[PDB]
RNA sequence: AGCUCUUUCUCGAUUCUGUGGGUGGUGGUGCAUGGCCGUUCUUAGUUGGUGGAGCGAUUUGUCUGGUUAAUUCCGAUAACG
């Protein structure tokens, strides 16, 4: 937002720097082209700040504005985003898809897992892009975190990260659900927020 | 074989004559058919419902790979059941 209260703070860029979402890659696609700010000494694209806030809030404003909270479905496949993918339904009353897909799921009457929704958040577009290609026949808009080598096709509202590290991933996770609690109500501003991101992050098996 | 011929007793309305019409047939056609059987074919093969691809005949599901006596399973997965 143009506003104040809206706008990144201090506390925040550090976490953004400490999880490394500015980190792009080394390929870059012509329509991902307004996020980044140069490329690095050695071949590796810089993503700007700025513009990954102004579209996590506007992704926010778009989920804000849906009603019912339980048709903005949230889906990852891949094995870094499954974790924060629940947690970010537990958080905000969504309905998770963590592994396979299962294709006719939005378009096929008879089938158990058939749904309707009325928004669509994911992870990565080029690793999830079934759902995507199934969104493009029941008029169902999407929102995406890309990498700086995103195909931007049937994506409505992409937010520019590093898509590649599970520390990054999860941040991205967090934060999206941090701010759709803080203006729907709920968490208001001039707090810290009890959850921290480490909740959100792959497990990467331990010990 | 009262089959027929010579001869003339016996039976009793059941027949006999003619016209229609039936009846029977190990008669014809298995290239008019039913049913049954044999064989393709002893192997692992077949099919539709909703969804996806194609203007369409069609195709996917019914599979790269491993496994099994086996489209038997594990899995992979625009398919699900
Ligand atoms: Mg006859
Ligand atoms: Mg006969
Ligand atoms: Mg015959
Ligand atoms: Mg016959
Ligand atoms: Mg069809
Ligand atoms: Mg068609
Ligand atoms: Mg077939
Ligand atoms: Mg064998
Ligand atoms: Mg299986």
């Amino acid at each position: 937002g143009a506003l104040d209260v809206l706008q990144m703070k201090e506390e925040d860029v550090l976490k953004f720097l400490a999880a490394g979402t500015h980190l792009g890659g080394t390929n870059l696609d012509f329509q991902m082209e307004q996020y980044i700010y140069k490329r690095k000494s050695d071949g590796i694209y810089i993503i700007n700040l700025k513009r990954t806030w102004e579209k996590l809030l506007l992704a926010a404003r778009a989920i804000v504005a849906i009603e019912n909270p339980a048709d903005v479905s949230v889906i990852s496949s891949r094995n870094t985003g499954q974790r924060a993918v629940l947690k970010f339904a537990a958080a905000t009353g969504a309905t998770p898809i963590a592994g396979r897909f299962t294709p006719g799921t939005f378009t096929n009457q008879i089938q158990a897992a058939f749904r309707e929704p009325r928004l669509l958040v994911v992870t990565d577009p080029r690793a999830d892009h079934q759902p995507l290609t199934e969104a493009s026949y029941v008029n169902l808009p999407t929102i995406a975190l890309c990498n700086t080598d995103s195909p931007l096709r049937y994506v409505d509202i992409a937010i520019p990260c590093n898509n590649k590290g599970a520390h990054s991933v999860g941040l991205m996770w967090w934060m999206l659900a941090r701010e759709v609690l803080r203006m729907r109500g709920t968490i208001s501003r001039e707090h810290p927020w009890e959850v921290m991101p480490d909740l959100y992050f792959y497990r990467d098996p331990e010990e």
